[PDB]
């Protein structure tokens, strides 16, 4: 099953096969669309049987969708065609355990963001509710307005604007990102670590 | 009975799904949502409370003698969640108690603390190179606000502005409409501003490898 | 005590933007006379690498377009630029490691691909007739998600469709989310892999 | 004589200095017409006793190496009252004063030559993309396509991921590869990074763990 090169122009096929769709198709050589498509069925041949002898239930419900040749049907068919990769580079597998094993120390870390910005647009559309309605109006979009800022996304559109009514309010800001920008410093550090411990 | 519960997966999840969304289903932003959901969800996250009460009065019932930064944090944080309730409330006390109420989710996830007292840790370092940050800030600031000063106010009219600016440069947002206007005047405007991008590059970077091998210091290679 | 060298090479290769009344020709001739000592060098060894210090050092070694073609100049500036790889030797490092990484690189490129597959689906279909201009098709879907997951000024992306669909959030955030655990994981994949060599 | 050299050692003490130092230094001096007239000479006052304390410090342990040439060369600076640049030198003290910006730096010099060459590299990188859009897009959008100049300073801006897809996007109208142009280089100069990233780490422990 395995070896290199193979894998690599599979990747090639699937890939194209998966692009291809299909307003960028109203000209060109259709014996090679064909053939593209052929190779791309060989294959969801080759793992629907390989699978006959937890990621074989994944395998097989994907090869299986991938098997079939609507409007939101279509996408979703495209959707696993191109999940089928998976099975092929098995690499792609044990890294996605990786992520899986992230997931929880994620989970914590991302609640304590949580609290930061919650705290931050509380303290935010109280403070800057009136002045700037459209990003600290309600709490909602006080919280969506923070999380462009921690990303450091054109922040300083949101701050300066603030920065001439209320002469603190880089305060406020730096505060926040420098405060985000530490923890995710050892969320980082700490997934680092509970990836080398267990080994 | 309680002293199990505290320990669950499933039910620290389901109790901080309902505090999160107790926290932020509010207030007229919700003016037409089903009423009986939210209704549900907020006697719930009262019932969450409740049942904290409970549980730490037992662990102090418990001390064989009656006298952990956490026991204050904890029961400060719930003695004050607990009876207090706001909501869609006008100003200005309440408001802010909703903040101790989303607190509570430390004191439903252990790692939470853990977590918590490894950031404290990682301070020591962040604030020595935030001292250095400040240095390079202010040299390249006060250049700035010589050279540039005149030729755009807005952004380095006096020392304040100029470390804003600066600081938004190092963050690297949209940081070429800072300095392309200035590139438009004075030729060397670039020297300028990539020798402090890459010079503030190098000490953030110094900084996380620092706290890295701190870390690691503290565990494995031995 | 190499830097002049490089100072030579970087200096003849950017200069066009009044000066050096005709020691920029002494840079000119000077940085010409670097190449030679390198098809000399290169000859002096016998009985890899060299496939790249032969063909740079030797197109280095083809003159110039004077008030003609200018077509292959350019090309040719490229190679010139390029022989210093071959005097600096600490480059040849940098980039064997740059290649080791190359395939671990690879492999989570083809997943934050899959992610952006289904994303550039899921919002193609959602968003498509609001911004057709970032959502219309395909195309346009994963450059616009690409510049998501760059971060760069993305909230221009999301908040009209946050005007429209009040979700919309959760599917930028989950977007970001996701690439950001997936690229972390990469970094901590690389980052052990070399000091495995050490142990 | 023990008083000194035995007093930029105090955790508390530096504190003071540096709150001292920060604030006759922040203050000065764009708002001194109604603050507390008397406060903010004092502040003056107080700041210049810091620099003559400093001087009396080395003399001392003087009569009784990079840093001290950097501490006597500063301090030395700091005692004065193309200029306007003297302000800039004395919060330069800080790092006399806190050990542990002296260790910083010290770390900080040691990445300095990976990141020189890791540079090298980047800007060959940089190099041949912005000589291929300086072909390509030079035309079409000149005013950061022009000349080498510009193309390397507005690739530069894209390597940051700073407001990119309005480099990006104006060509992608034009041209429909450019996201190979755009995304491949970013991919790149991204790789290349990370392995200055690693390397530097590599290099810490290798100065002491195995
Ligand atoms: C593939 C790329 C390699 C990824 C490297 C991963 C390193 C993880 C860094 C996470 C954030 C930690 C930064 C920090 O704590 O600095 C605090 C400052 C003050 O607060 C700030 O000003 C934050 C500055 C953030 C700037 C945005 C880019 C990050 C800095 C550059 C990355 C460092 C190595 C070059
Ligand atoms: C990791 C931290 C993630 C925090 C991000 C949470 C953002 C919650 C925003 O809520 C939204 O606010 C809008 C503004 O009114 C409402 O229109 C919409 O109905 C509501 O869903
Ligand atoms: C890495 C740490 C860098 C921190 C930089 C802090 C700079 C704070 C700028 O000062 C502010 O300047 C404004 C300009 O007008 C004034 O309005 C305001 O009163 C004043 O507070
Ligand atoms: C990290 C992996 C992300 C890779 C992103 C894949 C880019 C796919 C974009 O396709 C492009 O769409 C344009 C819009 O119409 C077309 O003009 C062009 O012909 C087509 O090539
Ligand atoms: C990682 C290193 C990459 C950095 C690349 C540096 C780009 C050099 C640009 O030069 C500038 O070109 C302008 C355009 O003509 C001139 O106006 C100006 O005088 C000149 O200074
Ligand atoms: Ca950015
Ligand atoms: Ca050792």
């Amino acid at each position: 099953k395995d070896n290199r090169i193979f894998q690599f122009t599979v990747v090639s096929i699937i890939i194209l096969n998966a692009v291809l769709i299909g307003a960028t198709t109203y000209e060109l050589d259709p014996l090679f669309l064909e053939t593209i498509h052929l190779l791309d069925y060989g294959i969801t041949i080759f793992f629907v049987i390989e699978i006959l002898i937890g990621w074989n239930i994944f395998d097989t419900v994907i090869v299986a969708i991938s098997l079939i040749p609507s409007f939101l049907v279509l996408r979703l068919l495209r959707i696993f065609r191109v999940l089928r990769l998976i099975s092929v580079i098995p690499e792609l597998k044990q890294i996605i355990e990786a992520i899986l094993e992230s997931v929880r120390r994620v989970f914590f870390v991302s609640l304590l963001l949580f609290i930061i910005l919650y705290i931050y647009a509380t303290m935010g559309a109280i403070l800057f509710g009136n002045d700037d309605p459209s990003r600290w109006g309600d709490l909602g979009i006080s919280l969506i307005t923070l999380f462009q800022v921690l990303t450091l996304s054109s922040w300083e559109t949101v701050m300066l604007p603030m920065q001439e009514i209320y002469w603190w309010s880089w305060v406020y800001f730096f505060s926040f990102i420098i405060i985000c920008s530490i923890t995710i410093l050892n969320l980082v550090i700490a997934i680092l670590v509970d990836v080398v411990i267990q080994k």
